[PDB]
DNA sequence: CCGACAGCGCATCAGC
DNA sequence: GCTGATGCGCC
DNA sequence: GTCGG
């Protein structure tokens, strides 16, 4: 529900998340701290006591203790001094330059920089990649509207046939489920000529792309993966739309569903597809979906045509794509 | 008590 | 020059 | 940090 009920408690786990991770470079304690926080989200009760919330998945006994220190303070004495922190504050700060992680926070802020402004003044002491998100740091936090995101698809399919009708492209994540706000842009491609079996078939649609003035920055490129920064054209004398990310994988073919499905999640409905598929004899990777042995030995990859026959072969309704956030 | 917690493509750097 | 390590992003 | 073996 509302963020009043125990949002004082889940704030300060995301806090710790944030610390964890761009601080101290403890990714599992982040994500320890972060599926803490969410559970604690979906509590209808205002947990009145850290053993309360100790009763459950994910909660143990250092965050039920912290929650117990919150309650009767209102404050956590580790969250404290790390506000106090003239570096732990700027290190989480930098992390938010996209091409910047938890090292070059580090080393940034041991240089003497950590602000923005800073980062404008030392463009120089930056890759390629942490130039655009630099760059385009304001706009990388925006929602993009689904309005905006269907008028970015037509741009895509649309250009990606003018170059070969054959061209398999797909929209995924939150989009495809649906949502009013995505956070990028994750665009499948495919080719009848791509298999698991047999350059320029990425590289002309990103290049073709780059024509209609769509994509305007490139992140990374290679033959498989791309992930550039592209815009919608600006309605005359209004505001040019916000620049968005927008990754670009080719997929054989024939693991293309098997793409689709994972991409367009969520990681959470995955996971419980995934250990019911393993439950029922079946793996489920981001490529294939495999069947098992007695002794957990894997088997060669099954034919999947389309995302349906992922949910037939562990038997499993065919979960809506509208519906499929859990 | 103790290990796992996902693993990969691209960019870039270290060691040679 | 190359090969392997590392930092980064990301269901 | 929490869970499972
Ligand atoms: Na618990
Ligand atoms: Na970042
Ligand atoms: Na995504």
């Amino acid at each position: 529900p509302q963020e009043t009920l125990n949002g004082g408690i889940t704030d300060m786990l995301t806090e710790l998340a944030n610390f964890e991770k761009n601080v101290s470079q403890a990714i599992h304690k982040y994500n320890a701290y972060r599926k803490a926080a969410s559970v604690i989200a979906k509590y209808p009760h205002k947990i009145k006591s850290g053993a309360e919330a100790k009763k459950l998945p994910g909660v143990g006994t250092k965050i039920a203790e912290k929650i117990d220190e919150f309650l009767a303070t209102g404050k956590l004495r580790k969250l404290e001094k790390i506000r106090q922190d003239d570096t732990s504050s700027s290190i989480n700060f930098l992390t938010r330059v996209s091409g910047i992680g938890p090292s070059a926070a580090r080393k940034f802020v041991d240089e003497g920089i950590k602000t923005l402004e800073d980062l404008r003044k030392n463009e120089d002491k930056l890759n390629h990649h942490q130039r655009i998100g630099l760059k385009y740091f304001g706009d990388f936090e925006k929602r993009i509207p689904r309005e905006e995101m269907l008028q970015m698809q037509d741009i895509v399919l649309n250009e990606v046939k003018k170059v070969d009708s054959e061209y398999i492209a797909t929209v995924c994540g939150s989009f495809r489920r649906g949502a009013e706000s995505s956070g990028d842009m994750d665009v499948l491609l495919t080719h009848p000529s791509f298999t698991s079996e047999s350059p320029k078939l990425l590289h002309q649609v990103v290049e073709q792309l780059q024509k209609v003035h769509f994509i305007t920055d490139t992140l990374s490129k290679g033959e498989t993966k791309f992930m550039g920064v592209c815009q919608l054209p600006s309605k005359n004398d209004e505001k040019e739309y916000p620049h968005r990310r927008i990754d670009i994988r080719l997929i054989p073919k024939d693991q293309y569903y098997c793409g689709v499905l994972y991409f367009t999640g969520s990681d959470i409905f995955n996971k419980n597809m995934r250990a019911h598929a393993l439950e029922k004899g079946f793996t489920i990777n981001e490529y294939t979906i495999r069947p098992l042995g007695v002794t957990g030995v894997a088997g060669e990859p099954l034919p999947v045509d389309s995302e349906k026959d992922i949910f037939d072969y562990i038997q499993w309704k065919y979960r809506e794509p509208k519906d499929r956030s859990e």
